[PDB]
């Protein structure tokens, strides 16, 4: 028997087999789970590349700027899942900020709209996913967001880490909300995973500062993580984040 | 002499006399400093309150949702303390959230488009004021902005806290930018001022909400020379309270 | 099959049923584990105590505070679970502050010697315990240690606050001491627990003060293999309340 | 007229011209500050490097491991500024931690006896000197310690981290005390001051990490800040951490 046995979790963000959320799916179908899977715009691309996946699972189109998709989005998944039925976990994998905003371009030549609609897609559709879905999620239940530790500024990633701080606040909010329907709600803040020379020196810190090492080619460590918060092995924990970057947050140097 | 001796500072926000950034402002001026002052929509109300104060400043138009009094600022800023002459200053303390994500409304019913307002104006435009006046500061300076501690939910408060939240992320951005300046940048994060209970029992030297001089006392602390190691960062002008549980 | 299946684990602080490490060895007895616990002066009744789990295991004495406890405890352990096997997992759930620093006693009337001592057995000892069994552990293996959240003051608590905070730093270098063995380390912080209204109020899924099986089964969940990317870290396992003002 | 006008201020922790507590005093001094001094052993060396500084100050023994010494402290400070005096002001610069328990000696082999020393001196002693000193200060006064952020475990520096966290955490205690004399309690958390090959690694990243940049050879800066904890223009922090770092913790590379 597996960790997330009988447990029906819907999983977003899946646009490649390289992508947190393949693995995350791929995990939690490996453990009992029964999925129903999201997806952005690309949805030929996507449903091939969830055939890669262990076991089928019903795939809807879910645009989180989209306000039809989200205002009929507990319908679908009750259609997909069946009448009666309800979710026991949601994971949200979705973040998106344009390149004026995120990388080589400065900070300070980042215009509102761009930023604005990164925030949206990155930390905002948190809450309206979470508002979505909440009715039809069994007490219980467990929502998970992805993060990138935002507590300090570094360079490249720029608004993009604005924007998970936005979500992180959002987080102790959702859980608010959610704990109403003894839903839990957290944050798995993860290493860098690969999905100029500046951006290289980041990453071989992490593996550096990692007590237990980083391995950049490896999602399956933060799809795991994901699981036990999706799991009922962490019931006491929301509107919390935990960290699978393997320990690099905990040292200096 | 007094704290801020001549040193020009931009002070943002004065709406009332109530507004921190119009306690913040008298207190640099009767410490010695020369103010720029910018105003919002209601010009002709402020100019009204701005003359209550000790002495006399200009009047700048800035809506920071505005990108031409944006570009403009660091030229009409100029003309107004005089060519060759730079800020040493600049005070952001400047918030606004729509009532659909703050107050009564619960937190999954205010709409993006009011969110992503309050959050240009309350955290973005931390970001586009330092970018405009920048290239106008001297080394040495410090640019300092109004917080609330946003580290734990609350109720009421709402996407304001996440508005806060991400002005704590784009301060330490702002620093970043702000170093090759030899500036600092900081944030004020301030407890609940009369423009709560808990705030006062939890603050081991007390709190008064309906006193706004001891953070203005606070941000002044930040635009002197005796705070010249810090920036990125946050200073708590909050009688203690958030390092306090019960 | 079992959360800790197959899984050799070290369960430290047994002196009462009503004990945190006693619920947490239950469940990992549940779930599959093979244990060895240790307990500090009253043996025979915490015999009759570890009768009362769902399967057998071996007790040993340690005293953390005698150095002649902690140089032999690999041996003993060694020949409890048989030579060539190794350990997978470690629970510290060892905490005490002697009445002069915690409770009514005022903050500054506790001497030295007295916090001191508290600080040996609630903090270097989570270190001193990591040195021994280092080396009779696994890769993929996992320490974790009680931790209540020691961010900000609270009355009562006092010097164990004190205590908490120093833990929490040496989790941190204990995590880069396991590391070189494969091994990982980290904190479950938990709730007030009946071995406090507004901890219950605060909790977003709310706080049972009478039941330790959601901590327990959070020390188990970083035991186990799903959260092996954590390490030198702080699990809390307090309801969410930490995450809320309130 | 200078930012410490008239205020009695007691300053710990001069050794030599290179202390922080040398600066601290110095700068303490030029902005109009009436001092107190102590020393823990050295005391005939004091007295000649002390007399470097720009104004005289009554010196007095203080071992914060010494029972009699902290129990007679108010009284001797009291002669020293005279009676029906008090002290606006007190600074703790007072750290210790044997060689077993900080830079090349392995984290595991420091003895409990030789670390219990180091939080005696380091963080304890925070406390105890509060409590000598708080019934001898001004309502507005103000009590500041030097500390070295431990967010984070760092190499070297070992058990000094582990005191200095325990130190953080006195402070917030120290406050509840010191605020029912209406008197604030806060640390300035320092950069790396010059008072192996990886030691100097740290303070590298320190100052490129420090978005102002950060000068291990000037102490000045760090002076300057706690005269601001020391002055008026502070009035609303206590238990609290104020960073003279450059700005490096807020900056991860
Ligand atoms: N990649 C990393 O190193 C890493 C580390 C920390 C955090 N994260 C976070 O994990 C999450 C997924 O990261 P990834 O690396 O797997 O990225 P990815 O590019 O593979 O996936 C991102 C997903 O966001 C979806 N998306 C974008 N806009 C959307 C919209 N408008 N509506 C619905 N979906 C939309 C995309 O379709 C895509 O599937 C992101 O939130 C990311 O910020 C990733
Ligand atoms: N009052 C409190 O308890 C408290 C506590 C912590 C932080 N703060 C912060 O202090 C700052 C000022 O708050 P205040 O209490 O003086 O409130 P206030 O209402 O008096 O000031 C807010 C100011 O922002 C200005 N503003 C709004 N939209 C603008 C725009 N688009 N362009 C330019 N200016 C605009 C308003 O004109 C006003 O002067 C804000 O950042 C607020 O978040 C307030
Ligand atoms: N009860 C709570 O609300 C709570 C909350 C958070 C954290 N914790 C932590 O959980 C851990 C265990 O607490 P508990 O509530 O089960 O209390 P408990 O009193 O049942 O356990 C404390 C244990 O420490 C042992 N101990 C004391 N001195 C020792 C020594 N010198 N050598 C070896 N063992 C020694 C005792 O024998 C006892 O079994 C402690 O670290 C405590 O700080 C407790
Ligand atoms: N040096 C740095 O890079 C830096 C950075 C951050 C924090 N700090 C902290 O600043 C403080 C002073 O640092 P420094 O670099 O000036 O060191 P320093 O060696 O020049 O001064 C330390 C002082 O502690 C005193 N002391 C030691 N044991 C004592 C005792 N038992 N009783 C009374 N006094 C005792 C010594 O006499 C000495 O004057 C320390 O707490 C240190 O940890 C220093
Ligand atoms: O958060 C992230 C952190 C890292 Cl180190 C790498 C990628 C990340 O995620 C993203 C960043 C930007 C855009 Cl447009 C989309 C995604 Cl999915
Ligand atoms: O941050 C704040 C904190 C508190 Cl206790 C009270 C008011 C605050 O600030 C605001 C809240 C909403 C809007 Cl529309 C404008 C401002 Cl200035
Ligand atoms: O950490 C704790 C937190 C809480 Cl709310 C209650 C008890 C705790 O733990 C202790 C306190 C004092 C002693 Cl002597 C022993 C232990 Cl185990
Ligand atoms: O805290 C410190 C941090 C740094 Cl980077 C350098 C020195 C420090 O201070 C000390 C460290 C050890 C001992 Cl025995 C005495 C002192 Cl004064």
């Amino acid at each position: 028997t597996g960790l997330l046995d009988g447990k029906r979790i819907l999983v977003s963000g899946i646009i490649t087999d390289s992508s947190i959320a393949f693995h995350i799916a791929r995990v939690a179908q490996e453990q009992g789970a029964q999925l129903v899977l999201t997806g952005f715009d690309r949805l030929r691309l996507i449903q091939r590349i969830t055939d890669r996946l262990p076991a089928k699972a019903p795939l809807l189109e879910l645009d989180v700027q989209n306000e039809e998709h989200l205002a009929s989005l507990a319908g679908r998944v009750t259609e997909a899942i069946g009448a009666g039925n309800k979710l026991d976990g949601v994971v949200h994998s979705i973040g998106f900020m344009p390149q004026t905003g995120m990388g080589i371009n400065p900070f300070f030549d980042a215009p509102y709209a761009d930023v604005s609609k990164g925030i949206h897609i990155s930390a905002y559709s948190y809450a309206s996913m979470a508002k979505a879905l909440l009715p039809i999620m069994n007490p219980g239940g467990s929502i998970v967001g992805m993060d990138f530790d935002p507590s300090r500024a570094m360079p490249a990633y720029n608004w993009m880490t604005v924007a998970k701080s936005a979500l992180e606040s959002v987080n102790r909010f959702v859980a608010r909300e959610a704990g109403k329907y003894g839903v839990r709600s957290n944050l798995v803040a993860a290493g860098p995973i690969r999905t100029g020379a500046q951006i290289q020196l980041l990453e071989e810190g992490w593996d550096q500062r990692a007590p237990i090492g980083w391995n950049m080619k490896d999602a399956t460590p933060v799809a795991k993580t994901v699981c036990a918060l999706l799991s009922d092995w962490l019931p006491a924990t929301t509107g919390d984040i935990i960290y699978a970057d393997g320990g690099a947050h905990t040292q200096l140097l």
